[PDB]
């Protein structure tokens, strides 16, 4: 028998999503289990955990990002530039490998995109233009990006079923941590600007591993040493929503983790 609206909400205020919390789900569906609603109950249930004073916020992304397409080039290539479409975030659909939940987030009525096409993040919430506004080209998930408010706020980051590598928030840890050699790369995206398509090129720290031992095919990336590190010595609220076994995590606890993890093994 699927799970009900109020099942999940039961379970999900034995973890400890109070009212007013600001919440990030990580969420693989299919450890879930089946839903009575399909994958909306898990929206719903959500949106009621939170009350109507909290907040959501989810990295979407987009699915029709050009950033393999443009990685490394001073342009985008004409063949690119000429017919890729340009990010238009109340139509452009989120990125499918982070999640099918999270097309259901961007499609919720009064939900809020950023404006940064490769790391676009849609909020839900009375706080949600505050935390979707500004991001901008070069600032992923430094300082000024949604993530960075996500930390000031006292965010939480909630994992259902996802791996340690899906941490979305441990970029902004490479990102100011001030360690040698760390990676950058240069991208275009196409944006809309007032009603007319443009490209932008930009330089940001790279998100697939901000050093070369971080960066190699073979696993694993930064983000998920420093999760599993940060978990095998952190007492961190651990139940079972739906049938996905989840934890609910301070999001800047993990990130001052990850910034003393990344600098006692680097030097400056
Ligand atoms: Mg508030």
């Amino acid at each position: 028998t699927p799970w009900s609206k109020s099942e999940l909400v039961r379970q999900l205020r034995d973890l400890g999503v109070r009212s007013g919390d600001m919440v990030m789900p990580h969420v693989s569906l299919r450890a879930v289990g089946p839903l009575a609603d399909g994958p909306q109950t898990l929206v719903d249930a959500l949106i009621e955990a939170v009350g109507p004073t909290g907040n959501i916020l989810a990295f979407v992304s987009w699915r029709d990002s050009p950033y393999e397409q443009t990685l490394g080039h001073d342009a985008p290539p004409a063949a690119i530039a000429q017919s890729w479409p340009a990010f238009d975030p109340d139509h452009a659909p989120a990125y499918p490998g982070f999640g099918a939940i999270n097309e259901f987030i961007r499609t919720y009525p009064g939900c809020r995109r950023t404006a940064h096409p490769d790391a676009s993040m849609a909020a839900i919430g009375p706080d949600a233009a505050w935390l979707v506004a500004p991001h901008e080209m070069g600032a992923a998930y430094g300082p000024r990006s949604p993530i960075a408010r996500f930390l000031a706020h006292a965010g939480k980051i909630l994992s259902i079923g996802a791996g340690p590598d899906a941490v979305t928030a441990l970029h902004y840890a490479e990102a100011v941590a001030r360690i040698e050699g760390k990676r950058r790369v240069t991208y275009s995206m196409p944006l809309l600007r007032e009603g007319k398509r443009v490209w932008v090129t930009t330089s940001d720290w790279d998100s697939n591993g901000i050093l070369d031992e971080y960066a190699a095919p073979d696993g694993p990336d930064a983000v998920e040493r420093i999760a599993r590190d940060y978990l095998a010595r952190t007492r961190v609220a651990q139940g079972p929503v739906g049938g996905a076994q989840s934890r609910l995590i301070d999001a800047a606890d993990i990130v001052s983790f990850g910034i003393e993890w990344l600098e006692a093994r680097h030097a400056a």
